[PDB]
């Protein structure tokens, strides 16, 4: 029925190694300019170093917390050299019943918006009390809000044009 | 190492994967930092590997394992093939047939 939407990973304090900003496409092209999500948050490097990360979270809401986040990966090896420095990478979630390793992969592709890249998005519901962690040497597309699960049964999607 | 069957019936055969969370435990259990374990047959054919990652404790253990099963036919033989995280059968067992059974949840 209802939920409520808090924050994760604040920007300013969660990645203190990395880059936060200059996380921006032309394909999300907002008012003219250059943008992205609104939830999720692009990470790139502080001066060409790209150290290994790894972030968790416990919930205490007493709600099931509904978590989204993507994995980047570029068309060309170049690409993939200037952006993150590591021509090996890999992407890891944990939980208590979900685990999964991913890696990217680096092929060529025709363009879609003007871009060669692709990006693919995920989701996972946790319970209350269980934890998450994150860990990352390579493409992660981190989450920046999540949401916060209330009940009450029979709704639906309807597509109509009263 | 292989089987083959000569029972007449289906055989059903469980095997595991391990994986440890950290790569000192994959180093220490095993000796070889790379590994993979590989099953095939006629009809069944998987190739799988390890993946160590870092991940919250369930009953006092960080690592995790996972479950396999498959039916053999009669004649058709089996093969696995490991480096370094099998998880051998050491018991399976032969089927029978006659339908219409299930599983009842129930308390009395």
């Amino acid at each position: 029925s209802s939920f409520e939407k808090f924050e994760i990973f604040p920007k300013a304090s969660s990645w203190p190694n990395h880059e936060t900003t200059k996380g921006v496409t032309a394909a999300c092209s907002y008012s003219g300019a250059s943008s992205f999500y609104r939830n999720l948050l692009w990470i790139t490097k502080k001066g060409t170093s790209y150290p290994k990360l790894s972030k968790s979270y416990t919930n205490n809401k007493g709600k099931e917390v509904l978590v989204l986040w993507g994995v980047h990966h570029p068309p060309s090896v170049s690409e993939q050299q200037s952006l993150y420095q590591n021509a090996d990478a890999y992407v890891s979630v944990g939980s208590s019943k979900y685990n999964r390793r991913f890696a990217p992969e680096i092929a060529a592709r025709p363009k879609v918006r003007g871009q060669a890249g692709r990006m693919n998005y995920y989701w996972t519901l946790l319970d209350q009390g269980d934890t998450i962690t994150f860990e990352a040497t390579g493409n992660l597309i981190a989450p920046w809000y999540a949401f916060a699960l209330n009940k009450g049964s029979d709704s639906g999607i309807i597509t109509s044009d009263a």
